[PDB]
């Protein structure tokens, strides 16, 4: 019952309660999908990529308001999804009906809030076993293990929720990656999802969070001149104007979440790719 999913999901902190079983049909659908497209996705332009969510549906919906509604556009999103917001229920379920809805031009990276021992506890454990029950968010952990890691697009933008990792040498490595899979604690498929730039590091660093790393500058220019590439896009870090350059323009962090969990005043970014490989920034303030 897609369609009707997809309309009592867009009718409206206004909830969308859908049904148990609608929303276990949404995770084992997509799931498969996933599992049937690369865990390294190659895409082209033209293409819109938002950053971190968590939950904020208003703002997802706010997002689909500029940038168009499916199929209008095509979605890359890079993860984080669930936690820290009210409504990470309504937000997953309508990415994961888009998904199904327009499986080659819809698309979802894997956050490391997409993991059930960060989910537990940052909000979404909470709100499926309130709203529904365990065995529901365990269903989303099973989906969310099989989604993809990063993406290129149009063998020029190398994207992906973190960033670089010190055991990254080759693509190969990621697609090498096996699903379903839980996040490790260290290597490689940790770094992708949790690494962080940093102006004030040089090379590889300790990282605040106590996961991964920071990498410095040359790290990111050094990467894309080894493998060919263009620009590094990532999320993960919450940045005043929703987008934010490093390395003289060779790395942009992305975050969609406008006035973030409340605390912050930030706005959200979107990034347009057009077939020229030109990119732009639509901004939508808290
Ligand atoms: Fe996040
Ligand atoms: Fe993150």
């Amino acid at each position: 019952n897609l369609d009707s999913i997809i309309g009592r999901l867009l009718e409206v902190g206004k909830n969308v309660q859908l049904t148990e079983n609608e929303i276990r049909g949404l995770c084992l659908k997509s799931r498969e999908i996933f599992l049937s497209q690369p865990i390294l996705l190659e895409l082209e332009a033209p293409l819109k990529i938002c950053g971190d969510i968590h939950g904020q549906y208003y703002d997802l919906l706010r997002l689909f308001e500029y940038g168009g509604f499916p199929p209008e556009s095509n979605y890359l999103f890079l993860g984080d999804y669930v936690d820290r917001g009210k409504q990470s229920l309504e937000t997953i379920c309508l990415l994961l009906a888009y998904k199904i809805k327009y499986p080659e031009n819809f698309f979802l990276l894997r956050g490391n809030h997409e993991c059930a021992s960060i989910n537990r506890i940052y909000g979404f454990y909470d709100e499926c076993k309130r709203r529904y029950n365990i065995k529901l968010w365990k269903t989303f952990t099973d989906c969310f293990n099989c989604l993809p890691i990063a993406a290129i697009v149009d063998e020029k933008i190398f994207c992906c929720h973190g960033g670089l990792s010190p055991d990254l040498q080759s693509m190969e490595q990621i697609r090498r990656i096996m699903r379903p899979t839980d996040v490790p604690d260290q290597g490689l498929l940790c770094d992708l999802l949790w690494s962080d730039p940093d102006k004030d590091v040089q090379g590889w660093g300790e990282n605040d969070r106590g996961v991964s790393f920071t990498f410095g500058a040359e790290v990111v220019a050094k990467f894309l001149h080894k493998h060919d590439l263009d620009l590094i896009c990532r999320a993960h870090q919450v940045v005043e104007d929703g987008y934010e350059f490093f390395a003289k323009r060779q790395l942009v962090t992305l975050f969609s979440a406008p006035n973030y969990c409340g605390e912050f005043d930030n706005a959200g970014a979107m990034m347009s790719v057009d077939e020229t490989l030109m990119c732009s920034f639509q901004i939508l303030k808290p």
